[PDB]
């Protein structure tokens, strides 16, 4: 025994879940029983003749990379289930040869080192496949054979030896090499591995292209927001990575390795909305169906239950509160049916001790300059903001993927509350993608995949606990532009919308809300007090509306109320909505079973060439029928504003004050002047201080913004970078912005 049979049965525990895994475990048990159902329906369709032209009629075709990396998936599925303690599999000496006839038979007539590296996919010949053929070398490691494993992990050489790429690309090459690099016993390698982990996109703070950003914000593909999909990879490789080395002679010693600590605090849990991985950070992944936010957001806490296993005090601590408390919070799904056996195993230990209480929610704005995204969070409620401009673009689709994902991140608004299941239970394949909540667009009209033209997009966040964002839009498809804003307080997040002029000749229209109703389509929903229809099928104008209630799925915690200042004309209708996912994921492994869901969407027409439009709508979170009629009778919040110069929102009971200025003049909105682009909020408490924090949302301000106060102060206090000229009889200072990267600055003024 060495140290690499030491680190080799260690990954294999990982896989396993080791030699005590309980199998009275009722959730433990009952995936080792999914496990051996699901190997014994591969092992059953398997063809076992000498003479096969492929393993499965399914995934014939040695050349189509994505069925091949899938039969390496299955083969990994029975070796789990022939090394699984209480599989009823388990040991079973057919089904190991079987498996590792398989292998050869690919060696001979599909992986190895006669193809290309760069064939499409590469991705599958130089990380998926491996990382597949490494899990079976591990498990199988001793019914394997000098002679096959040499044909195994020659093949992984010939195709990955080195790591030299970035962000997730990255880690799955370290993975790649370093769980071989055990396998054959190579320090060497193995050293690579571990410090490939230190290269860019991983460990390291990115402050442009691919990684993490500290701001908490993550980026892919240079223009992507996706801590979600990408992100989500890198997590979980760097997690599992980082434990197997961990206290051997190749255990991770970068200093940065603590970066990984904060991804979790900042980059993760703001994004988290019990079990759900919120879609707008999830790119082209919100397309497939084993990967809806829930799904998603359990190999999230996956790999926050993997670094707890190693990560030093207080982390590991706090890292199993977290865990623990989004294991209790997500009643939608269970966590520990889509997770490894050895997540459950090590998850129930967290669960199942007293000593250990949840974490508590988060409750904060923030705002992820980095990435164009923007978070509330609540008690009852979350809501995601999804932005795009010259920095990020407006969505991907790559791969036949996500091909109408065209306005999931154009100012679209998403909304969590009790109803866990509103983005899964196939949302994506049904919901109307012409029409996603929060967005102003040409009716029925797509847009292209990449970048804006405009600078402005970004927001202000006052000391994380209140905030304000907006988009300057100008789409490049069609001629469409606007300011667009949105103002969160305690339970209201104000919309509004202005400028909004086109010469497109098509109708242009801004969604207020789209939401998927219950089984029946019959959720409840009321306007100015009077009950409307609750049938299918049937489309309605709503005229002179003054706010609207629409009842949730569940019986509390789901509601959801919308306040319109000055009345509005609201386009409705309720729907069943058929399609599959096939439909925006076109892979021959894609399902293309209909799937039918019922939404009632409601939108604002601007008509056809607009010209200086606009729109003001309040989202009213958990509030009944007679809550949001009390809201009406005495709205919290004050339009102060909405000009294509200025757009400023006040809330009355928090003193609050928010002002999104579009242009580089001097303009005004209450108490605030500035001279520049800027998003500014404020807090007033009567005769005690006034809060103030702005921020230069172009990230392209290399002087400074001008800000005017009308109130005077007593004395004050501010984040370097803000220099205060003047105090009385009116608050004056400027905010040096010069390569800020859209981070909001700070002060706080005493007042008599």
């Amino acid at each position: 025994s060495d140290e690499f049979d030491a680190l080799r049965i260690k990954w294999a525990t990982l896989l396993t879940g080791g030699p005590a895994l309980d199998p009275a475990d009722s959730d433990i048990a009952a995936r080792t029983d999914k496990l051996a159902q699901d190997a014994n329906d591969y092992w059953e369709d398997m063809d076992l003749s000498s003479s096969r032209t492929y393993i499965w009629y399914a995934l014939r075709g040695n050349g189509t990379s994505d069925n091949v990396n899938a039969v390496y998936e299955r083969l990994r599925t029975m070796a789990l289930a022939a090394t699984t303690v209480g599989s009823s599999l388990y040991g079973n000496a057919d089904l190991k040869e079987d498996i590792l006839d398989a292998l050869d038979w690919l060696y001979v007539n599909s992986y190895n080192s006669t193809r290309s590296r760069s064939a499409y996919n590469w991705w599958h010949w130089q990380l998926g496949i491996p990382m597949s053929l490494n899990d079976i070398a591990v498990l199988l490691y001793d019914d394997i054979s000098a002679a096959r494993m040499a044909t195994y992990m020659d093949t992984i050489d010939y195709f990955t030896p080195s790591i030299g790429l970035t962000g997730a690309a990255r880690a799955w090459q370290a993975i790649v090499v370093g769980v071989r690099a055990v396998i054959v016993k190579d320090a060497v390698k193995l050293a690579a591995a571990r410090n490939g982990l230190s290269g860019t996109g991983i460990f390291p703070y990115a402050t442009g292209g691919d990684g993490f950003y500290a701001d908490g914000s993550f980026v892919q593909h240079t223009t992507f927001a996706y801590t979600g999909g990408y992100g989500s990879s890198v997590l979980e490789t760097t997690a599992n990575l980082m434990y197997l080395l961990s206290g051997s002679t190749w255990s991770v010693s970068d200093p940065n390795q603590s970066n990984v600590w904060q991804w979790i605090y900042e980059a993760y849990r703001p994004l988290l909305y019990k079990g759900a991985m919120m879609d707008m950070v999830r790119g082209r992944e919100i397309s497939r169906s084993y990967a809806q936010d829930h799904a998603v957001g359990h190999g999230i806490v996956a790999s926050i239950v993997r670094l707890a296993q190693f990560a030093p005090a207080p982390h590991a601590a706090a890292f199993k509160q977290i865990a623990k408390r989004v294991i209790q919070e997500d009643t939608f799904s269970s966590f520990y049916g889509d997770v490894s056996t050895d997540t459950i195993r090590l998850a129930k230990a967290i669960v199942d001790d007293p000593s250990i209480a949840p974490a508590a929610a988060p409750n904060l704005y923030k705002q992820y300059a980095a990435m164009d995204r923007a978070v509330l969070q609540r008690p009852g409620f979350a809501l995601g903001l999804a932005l795009y401009s010259t920095r990020i673009s407006s969505y991907e689709s790559i791969n036949s993927e996500n091909g109408r994902g065209w306005y999931t991140g154009a100012g679209a608004t998403y909304l969590y509350n009790q109803d866990l299941a509103q983005y899964s239970e196939d949302y994506w394949p049904t919901v109307d993608a012409y029409r996603i909540p929060g967005t102003t667009v040409a009716s029925g009209t797509p847009i292209a995949s990449g970048t804006g033209t405009s600078s402005w997009t970004g927001g202000v966040s006052l000391a994380g606990q209140y905030g304000a964002s907006g988009m300057d839009l100008s789409y490049g498809a069609y001629n469409l532009s606007a300011r667009k804003s949105w103002f969160m307080f305690d339970d209201e997040i104000v919309a509004l919308g202005s400028g909004i002029s086109s010469t497109a000749g098509i109708p242009i229209e801004t969604v207020v809300d789209n939401r998927k109703l219950n089984g029946a389509g019959d959720n409840a929903w009321t306007a100015n007090g009077a009950a409307l229809s609750t049938g299918l099928g049937v489309a309605q104008t709503l005229t002179g509306v003054n706010w609207v209630h629409l009842a949730g799925n569940t019986a509390d915690g789901s509601d959801i109320g919308y306040y319109f200042p000055g009345g509005a004309t609201l386009q409705t209708k309720r729907e069943a909505r058929t399609g599959t996912w096939k439909q925006i994921n076109n892979r021959p492994a894609t399902p293309s079973t209909a799937v039918t869901r019922n939404y009632e969407t409601m939108w604002i027409d601007h008509g056809t060439n607009p010209s200086g439009a606009s729109y003001g709508y309040v989202l009213l979170p958990n509030k009944t029928s007679a809550q949001v009629g009390a809201y009406a009778a005495d709205p919290a919040i004050e339009i102060v504003v909405n000009t294509s110069g200025v757009q400023s929102v006040k809330e009355k009971t928090l003193g609050l004050v928010g002002a999104n200025f579009w242009t580089d003049t001097t303009q005004t909105a209450d108490l605030i002047t500035s001279n520049k682009k800027a998003s500014v909020m404020t807090r007033e408490i009567a005769d005690e201080r006034l809060e103030a924090s702005v921020s230069d949302p172009t990230q392209a301000n290399n002087g400074t913004i001008a800000i005017e106060l009308a109130r005077s102060a007593e004395g004050y206090s501010a984040d370097p970078g803000i220099t205060v000229t003047q105090l009385a009889p009116t608050i004056k200072f400027t905010v040096n912005v010069n390569g800020a990267k859209g981070k909001s600055f700070h002060a706080s003024f005493q007042l008599g």
